[PDB]
């Protein structure tokens, strides 16, 4: 995997929508071969998401030709709520680019039928064929997407429990209430993430310390799913300086060297 | 993969029997399309072997278009030897229920040419495409089926050389001489297990509770085989109360929340 | 896995050399169906291309219909340095045996389109098939090839930047100069390597004592990518005394029953 | 060690401070044979403290007799000054209970000599004989006061450096201003607390439960400062329930058996 | 620390008898200058006491003024009854030698005032000084008598609860029945244990492999109380063949050099 | 304790020798109250005796009352003999300053009696007192000087047993023959080394990274004697860039804000 060790939330966000533009542009995309793209929630990708938009603006990018596709969404949660992801991407993302409605792909966390209801999301996936890039986060604990641990690591989309960390976690999100937090999730799998040609994950803080460490020196395992990314051909993680606090120096220094010319530039 | 943290082995035993024919009677197996169940042996699975004659006795299930296949068989030892799998197998199944003599499946350990044996086994399997349900145990040191510490993770059916500590622990069968125990058997392999559609393991005892650990709280690693259920899609570990000692207290509580409704009903 | 514990560097070679040539006389390799072998250069395979040298010219094997890929070579480097790759294989088995020149395969290290280069030595390797057999060494680090720590357990044939650590340890054949140590290497991946049918891996000294636990012992990780053997299904680590050290005495213990017959020949 | 495992923070308090009086009652403090007290600051003595003054209140106890020593301070940090532990103390125990100004024993961080107020300071312990209970709380990286990963074992008190993560984790009460919270202080050493007759170390919350399972289930080690108590021969930790999640199954088994009938009542 | 490879139950007897004599004979007590030894109970020191009681009915060795202590006893529990560490004693090895009734000593778990009883055991060893040699064995959880996990590595005589674990390795003993294994029992401590001169700790089957591995490679800690030997200035583990196979190969090699002359002739 | 995280050994040597020199100064030694020196052999110290030598010749400090104790020697060798740490300690050391003979503590490998040389080694450092500094290094293994792994860490100064690697390291300077590496030595104990009133370690090379890593952040343990460390009030490392390698990015943060101003100007 590739680690680019950057220092602020800010050179993240510039980072990483500097390379998803980078892909787009290179892919060329068109109403018959759009560009796949992936996409999480939170407060992780919020500068990428600033950054992408700015881009947007200043013509160095369109999503005309772009579909994408959300790792996950609460379940019973209502559509409306400031909080559910629907909200979360149409007000920091799909509200501000030309991305047109039939490309946009989110999982309906208030479907009568759960099984189906994801069925058919990795059916719709299949029907482009791959995604060719997905943007996602990493959990306090180590999850990728909502893949909590002992979560299997050839997973598809399904739904899934939220551990009680996970949920306190996020209830910074509802007033600090942990009861307002929905108990689960929908949530595309472990496996249904190593399926995509590249997988970038953003990391922020000294909250997220241990989980890169898990991530980058650990062994593969399903506690920890972002542990999955050592399986993965096509791997980046694109953190700040306090997330790489409990690597080892030796794991940093080659980063560094080898990110040296690819870091400076914005 | 899920875990069921039941009490005792009476419970694991009507659990696993119930879980199977649920899976069974779903499926509604006929002479085109027959519903494969993989089998082990030994004294963890006695409780669940009881609770499905019992299951069939009362007219709950048919075996009549179920065909079956045994993970290991010991190399060497008579095929009338009490203790041979074959025996142990009818003695506590197959001579109590409607299963056909033709949908039985058990690997020859006294098969003059060992690889061919074993691959006419994987041969046969393929035949009837997949297993959709392989129930099995964990050894003393994280065995699955026969696959002892430092197997391939991709294994396929073959002869294996059984560790010294496997066969004291057999010998319990063997009146306690460890002389008695065969020194090989040919097993499927771990490959094998990961392509059944799913995978339910029983867990019983505090001899097994480093290997729930291993199991659940461990990384992948081909010296306790039983990790490899984190690389499956679909793995179900039913367990006892003493196995259930070296998990963390966090693991243990989310398992509880998860199944809390799926227990109470036997 | 299968782990052959010799004694010294000698017996290492002549087990490696003999098991290389009953691979292929049992294979029996044409013109239309050549035998496909993997080989690795350094100086802990001196004493298996000696044997095999030897055992050539006594007419017990032939090269005619052997084709030949090697896991890697330095960038950069001129092909005449007597430290290439290109010059080792020559000088060390190319020049002394019945091998036809097309077909030897070797990546080139000063090819002014990096990623084609690399892309065309894997499509070499579809146009044959399958490599029959790869053999290589492992770095104190634990790299397979020049798969250096966190490098994806799915990677393919690519350009790769040495660690410092590497550097030191080659520099022994640049007169102990770090700084003449070529910095970057083509390589095969993990995933090329996963793709052979069989690997065999020599291990030799203290030295390598930490990554062959690592190996063996350990768990599925991309930092010690030597690690991937657990996922093979046929691999084989032979190993002289000193290099066993750090592994469980029960663990040796096993190995060394299972090959009692297996090493004395010779 | 014991361990006392509670619910909430507020039969924490309860249990802690019943502890205190019942020794302090006990022991039966007079002018020439005072009750020696070691005290903690923080969030998490807080329940503790307001039990003690209630028990104070109602006659339960009074500490006329007794001595304090806090284990630290701010240096060259107004003692006037709210964000000192000076004023910590006295707004939270000391203005509500009889003790007389000359038994209160605090680190002066406005010492004109350092190295001679922390000797002064030992010295004054040994003048009485010894501390007979040292409360104490425990860092999220296992610290005690300023003793910071990486401090001695056997260190004595002395002048120290907080860690950046310490410094955030403290500037909750300095407005969540990093710049206002001080990178140094004066505190007693881990030799200096392991001298005292008692150790009760008060766990609260999930952000301390992987500093309670370095405590009680892993090795000594001067990283995680909290592990000493197990070389102490009269230590005890009170915990709430989200402190134990990190722990093993058996281990909180073992307590809760243990306690069962010394937290009724709670 | 010393480690004696040898390989069986027998030969540890055999060179732990031969140890003690040894020591008792250089040492030459007499009556105002007697040998203290202090004594374990149970299976594993059963080919101990058999080899030493022969050495004494061969005139190598008198206990005339051999002072003992043993490490623990039941509480409330009848002297008389079988099942009493009592009864153990005079049955396996008091009643066949010749050391007077007023050297012996063993806790009174029938004292008036426990808390007064331990106090005095520890009053009477420090009556004669110190024990010269004491002999124990290591629980299957690492632990030393009734210095089950998590007992401070500082621990005096005093009263103790027994894991689940341990009560259910001893009910062997007990018919089997766990329900009559005591729950409790006065017992030295750890601190008490180091105070000894010299310690010898025998330890027997696979059953100990873990235990032994975290005494000899693992870190001192109270979980695996027979770790505080690495605190010891002189301490002996003496070892079958089974009880090794968890250590390094390293490790035993050099344990095996070293003790090489010293286990001729068993 | 400290770590001072230099660049190179130049460096390193440079930051020991004024910080024995400052310490000699500050105790102002005198006939009837000398400062007492514990030194160490082999590569490591060879820039620090270079530079103390120099601070000598300039006239910042003089041996004239400076008591020194070596922490090992071979035994039975003639002290002519150059490979023996009395040649290498007047050649690297005593030969340039102007220490006197009588003040040289250096063990005699040809006493009469070992046990009572060794003896008489300890009663010589108890009959001035104690040692102020001891200075030493560090093996690949964790080791110091001749407590090799597994030796007790309450050892006192006695004969001893080198592992083969240890020979193995130090037969570099035998010609690279280990068969001329003697196999014991008479060395100081971890206990007597932890009885100085500072220990000042000094640490050089990538050979050393898993020492300082054990020594540092490892838990305290007799396989890695230098974890002793950590049970010392006053220890220091002094490092070079490369042993640094395999500590947390975090750790060596910590040390570098720490001695930021501690390592100006060099
Ligand atoms: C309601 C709910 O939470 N259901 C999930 C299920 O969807 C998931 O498949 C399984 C764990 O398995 P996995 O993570 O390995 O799929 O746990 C639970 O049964
Ligand atoms: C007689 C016998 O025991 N043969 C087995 C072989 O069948 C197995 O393939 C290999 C380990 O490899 P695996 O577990 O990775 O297949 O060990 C032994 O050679
Ligand atoms: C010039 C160079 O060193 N490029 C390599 C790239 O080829 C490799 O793919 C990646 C790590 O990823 P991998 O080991 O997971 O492929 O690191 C670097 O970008
Ligand atoms: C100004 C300052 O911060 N001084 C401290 C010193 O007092 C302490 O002794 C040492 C760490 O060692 P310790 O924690 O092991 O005593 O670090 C620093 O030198
Ligand atoms: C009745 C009983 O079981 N009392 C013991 C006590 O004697 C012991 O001191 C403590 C554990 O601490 P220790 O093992 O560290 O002494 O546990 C219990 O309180
Ligand atoms: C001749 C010889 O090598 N004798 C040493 C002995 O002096 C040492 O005490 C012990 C290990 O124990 P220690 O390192 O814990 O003292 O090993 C050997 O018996």
């Amino acid at each position: 995997m590739r680690l680019i060790p950057l220092t602020t939330a800010e050179q993240v966000g510039k980072w990483a929508a500097r390379h998803i533009v980078n892909r787009i542009n290179a892919f060329k995309p068109t109403a018959d071969r759009p560009f796949v793209l992936g996409l999480p929630t939170g407060g992780t990708p919020m500068t990428t998401y600033k950054a992408l938009v700015e881009m947007h603006k200043a013509g160095q990018v369109s999503f005309k030709h772009v579909v994408t596709f959300n790792m996950d969404e609460y379940v019973g949660l209502p559509k409306e709520h400031p909080e559910s992801y629907y909200s979360f991407m149409h007000r920091n993302f799909f509200d501000h680019v030309d991305i047109p409605a039939e490309n946009i792909n989110l999982l309906n966390g208030n479907a009568p039928d759960i099984d189906a209801e994801c069925r058919q999301y990795e059916e719709k996936i299949r029907s482009y064929g791959k995604i060719h890039l997905f943007m996602g986060g990493v959990g306090n604990d180590g999850h990728i997407a909502f893949n909590e641990p002992a979560s299997s690591l050839a997973s598809r989309t399904r739904i899934k429990t939220l551990t009680h960390d996970t949920r306190v976690a996020n209830s910074r999100f509802f007033d600090n209430d942990v009861n307002q937090v929905p108990k689960y999730a929908l949530t595309v799998g472990v496996g249904t993430l190593l399926d995509a040609e590249e997988v970038m994950i953003l990391v922020l803080g000294s909250q997220k310390a241990l989980a890169l460490q898990a991530a980058v020196e650990g062994c593969v395992n399903h506690m920890w799913t972002i542990s999955c990314l050592q399986l993965h051909p096509k791997a980046i993680m694109v953190c700040d300086e306090p997330s790489t606090m409990e690597l080892k120096v030796k794991t940093l220094r080659y980063f560094n060297e080898l990110e040296a010319e690819n870091i400076k530039g914005l």
